[PDB]
């Protein structure tokens, strides 16, 4: 038909993605009602947000003293630290970054475990620190069951890995095996998530920081609470506890099921862990590529897209980075470079025209919008929580960082669902979980 014909059927199978206010205010609203269902011992086992307490009562002050080391695991890179402080100046680093073999985490934990260690080594040896004893900080971005800071136990695998022999068992003592089998003297291991190593590392320059956001990979939050609510902690002394929220379990009990549209489902249903994750499916950088591309190749079997014919490239799963939908974001109305330049280089769709270009830039502005609203409803929800008059929401992660737009629009949906007495501001987390895993190890 027009071309103007073709995109205004786009709009229509796209609008389930068009979501109003209110939509938002609900998915908070019920996002709220299951984090204080999680916090309760009768009703966490029936509830998606986990609520981990991570047993980090008190955030660092900067007083701490020492050097240690600190890992990172999970996030979109594989960072090797070394941390010193002396509290007196600001932290001396000093850091790798070491790319992990596709296989490495699909296979047995020993073998992951064991890398990690091989790894770690090299930087020991090449700094010239190895017979130097020293307390790691475990920055595992994963969902752990915390019995103190030392002893942390996987949940679930999230995210690209499915390593055996790591669920169920202690995480710590796993990485604390296969680094004395490489003749480490690594005394101690705190097992920290990236959400509190966040919190932590924006608390430490911030004294009004009582939130860590990851918008990244995965998404996830960690806020300090009161620690008379954290029925799964039993009775205890200190006031506050970090919790790990594990947020990007919502809707795994049909909470979301009114906003789960059907690109949402295929791409789930072809994901790595099937029906686990579903709000981190609809925010996260690992799956907002994939929303597009699972658009995409339905619109052309609908003749609606490349006039029918699907590109080699876009049959295999993952073709369609995230990164893409970067550039993409930066083109104005009669102005579709980027897309272009993306579907026929990115992509090599052989034959495409300028609807082509337009509907795809389309498809990726519904899916990134709306994924940044949903992080926004998320904090407004956890504001709603925290009921602090003046929070300082420490962020992190790809898409908060490399995409055009993003905080911007995250932070007018907390914005229109905040408290109105609440004042907030999003601080990006500089220097990673590093320094701020590495105070917490000063305790361990
Ligand atoms: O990377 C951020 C988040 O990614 C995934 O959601 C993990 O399950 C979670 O633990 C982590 O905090």
């Amino acid at each position: 038909f027009s071309d103007q014909q073709l995109f205004e059927k786009v709009v229509e199978i796209l609008k389930p993605f068009d979501l109003s206010v209110v939509d938002y205010e609900e998915i908070c609203d019920r996002m709220g009602e299951s984090m204080r269902l999680g916090l309760q011992k009768s009703t966490n086992e029936k509830s998606s947000i986990k609520m981990f307490p991570s047993y980090v009562t008190k955030t660092p002050n900067g007083t701490e003293t020492g050097n240690f080391l600190a890992l990172d695991l999970g996030g979109t890179n594989y960072r090797v630290l070394s941390v010193t402080l002396e509290g007196g100046k600001s932290p001396r680093i000093q850091e790798r970054t070491y790319c992990i073999p596709a296989e490495k985490m699909s296979g047995s934990g020993t073998e992951l475990f064991k890398y990690i260690a091989e790894t770690l080594a090299d930087f020991l040896e090449n700094n010239g620190m190895k017979d130097k004893k020293f307390d790691l900080g475990f920055t595992f971005s994963f969902p752990c069951v915390q019995k103190g800071l030392t002893h942390a136990t996987l949940v679930r695998w999230t995210k690209g890995f499915s390593a055996d022999g790591v669920e169920g068992h202690n995480v710590a003592e796993l990485l604390q095996t296969e680094l004395d089998k490489r003749e480490l003297n690594v005394k101690c291991v705190a097992v920290v998530n990236d959400t509190v190593g966040t919190l932590a590392s924006c608390a430490l320059e911030d004294p009004k920081c009582a939130v860590g956001l990851i918008v990244g990979t995965g998404t996830n939050v960690a806020y300090i609470e009161d620690s008379s609510k954290v029925e799964l902690m039993d009775g205890v002394k200190e006031p506050e506890v970090v919790i790990n929220t594990e947020w990007g379990a919502f809707g795994e009990k049909g909470e979301l099921d009114c906003w789960r549209t059907q690109f949402d489902k295929s791409m789930d249903i072809d994901s790595l862990h099937p029906g686990k994750q579903l709000y981190e499916k609809m925010v996260s950088g690992m799956y907002l590529g994939e929303l597009v591309r699972h658009i995409i190749v339905y619109l052309v079997e609908q003749k609606i897209l490349f006039r029918g014919d699907l590109p080699e490239r876009l049959k295999v799963r993952n073709s369609l980075l995230t990164r893409y939908l970067t550039d993409v974001e930066r083109d104005p109305a009669h102005l579709l470079y980027n897309t272009h330049y993306m579907l026929t280089d990115d992509l090599h769709v052989p034959v495409v025209e300028p609807i082509d270009n337009r509907i795809v830039r389309y498809a990726c502005e519904m899916v990134v919008k709306r994924a940044a609203y949903l992080a926004g409803a998320g904090i407004a929800c956890i504001l709603r929580r925290i009921n602090r008059s003046e929070v300082t929401v420490g962020v992190d992660g790809s898409l908060y960082k490399f995409h055009p737009k993003f905080c911007e629009r995250m932070t007018d949906m907390v914005d229109k669902l905040k408290p109105k007495n609440t004042r907030f501001c999003l601080r990006l987390s500089e220097d990673g979980s590093g320094k701020g895993a590495a105070a917490i190890a000063a305790s361990c």
